């Protein structure tokens, strides 16, 4: 009764909100459906689904030599295997590291912004939103500065090559990380790669080299395009909302709350990967059967009027306390985004940077003319043309 392609893609906000209201647990129909898929759209039900341990991400619960790096990543694991990797990665990817990243993200962002020209239209997606978060992950991980252009190029190729060729930069990145790990282990420094290498549980358990390569690749893949589109989408939102933008410039302490609202209103991830029922589960007055799939819809949860009053309004002041996170744009439960604090920091830094350097920052086309890169479960611009001066 629900089919995923037609004009849902163009307006997922109205499309999934109508569904939320009329059919809060609905069947979704996709070609090659190896099971029934249940679409879950209410805020409370999306949190129920994402917090439920009976839902698993792997139904079990590129050369052949590279396959592991793409299949055993943290988001693909459940139960005890997940518990272990999450515990291990949390010993290295710490609060201290995130706090210490702030001035580094400020310097990186500033150097990018400072090189942008005033004498032509600037594409903020290609020229800033994409290079920043890959560079930030380079800095976090400790990729040698000399090789950051190479990493940005691999990142750019991952987004722009055909799907028959997208493997090449992935494999090259793997090879790079494989080579770098023993170097960093022989020459340790205060960076996240060292942190990962040296992390160990109190009983001695620790990452294998395979797991270290997989984890590094995961952070890049999970953190590059997502963060890019938070920056692009949030900037476009601000530049089309002059009253909210003026408030934000007048009250820059609003930035953390402003980022929460931009995530709720136009965050780039609109659905999570499919969950599978490990056993029968009662959910909002029905029963999901063992083996059936469930797709949590973040965008409809984040626009749910049961939770957010006038949810269609972009209100940067909506949440009073920048410490509270009410939206599900970073997910929920055991797979809640590992990078959320870093991503929110990149957003705060990016939006503050843009506003501070460019009082005359403005869109260079009417918003109806922006091109969305249509893509399942995503909300992303193809480009963001602006004038800086
Ligand atoms: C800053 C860099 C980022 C890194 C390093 C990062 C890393 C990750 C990782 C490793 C996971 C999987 C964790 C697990 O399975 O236990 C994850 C999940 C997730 N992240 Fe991120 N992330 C980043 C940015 C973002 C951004 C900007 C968004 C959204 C706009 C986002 C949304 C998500 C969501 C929704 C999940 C959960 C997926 C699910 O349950 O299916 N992340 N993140
Ligand atoms: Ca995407």
């Amino acid at each position: 009764v629900n089919l995923m392609d037609p004009a849902l893609m163009t307006d997922p906000f109205r499309g999934f909100s109508r569904i939320r209201e009329e059919a809060p647990i609905a069947r979704a129909c996709f070609p090659g459906q190896d099971t029934p898929i249940w679409l879950v759209t209410r805020y409370d039900d999306v949190k129920t689904v994402l917090g439920e341990h009976r839902f698993v991400n792997n139904p079990a619960s590129i050369p052949d030599d590279y396959v592991v790096y793409l299949t055993d990543g943290i988001l693909d694991l459940d139960g005890d295997d997940h518990l272990r990797l999450r515990r291990l990665v949390s010993r290295a990817f710490t609060a201290r590291r995130v706090m210490e990243m702030r001035p580094r993200v400020e310097e990186i962002s500033g150097r990018l912004l400072d090189a942008l020209p005033g004498d032509r239209v600037v594409d903020l997606v290609e020229e800033y939103a994409y290079p920043l978060p890959i560079t930030v992950i380079c800095e976090l991980v400790g990729i040698p500065e000399s090789d950051r252009p190479l990493w940005r190029e691999w990142g750019a190729k991952m987004v722009s090559l055909s799907p028959g060729a997208m493997a090449e930069p992935v494999i090259s990145m793997v090879d790079y990380i494989h080579d770098l790990i023993p170097r960093r282990r022989a020459a340790p420094a205060d960076d996240l790669l060292t942190g990962l290498i040296k992390a160990h549980d109190d009983d001695g358990d620790r990452f294998t080299d395979t797991e270290l390569i997989t984890m590094v690749l995961t952070l890049v893949l999970a953190g590059h395009e997502t963060t890019a589109h938070l920056i692009g989408n949030g900037t476009a939102a601000l530049l089309t909302h002059p009253g909210q933008l003026a408030m934000l410039r007048a009250r820059p302490e609003l930035m953390p709350r402003a980022v929460h609202e931009l995530m709720r209103w136009c965050g780039p991830v609109q659905g999570t990967r499919v969950r599978y029922a490990a056993e029968d589960v009662e959910l909002g007055g029905m029963t999901v059967k063992r083996g059936e799939a469930v797709m949590a819809v973040l965008v409809s949860a984040n626009y749910d009027p049961r939770r957010f009053e006038r949810p269609d309004r972009l209100d940067l002041t909506r949440e009073e306390d920048g410490r509270r996170e009410v939206h599900v744009g970073f997910g929920h439960g055991l797979h809640y985004c590992l990078g959320a604090a870093l991503a929110r920091q990149e957003g705060e830094v990016a939006f503050a940077g843009l506003l501070s350097r460019f009082p005359k920052l403005r869109l260079a086309v009417a918003p109806e003319e922006l091109e969305r890169q249509l893509m399942p479960a995503s909300w992303r611009l193809a480009s963001l043309p602006v004038l800086l001066r």
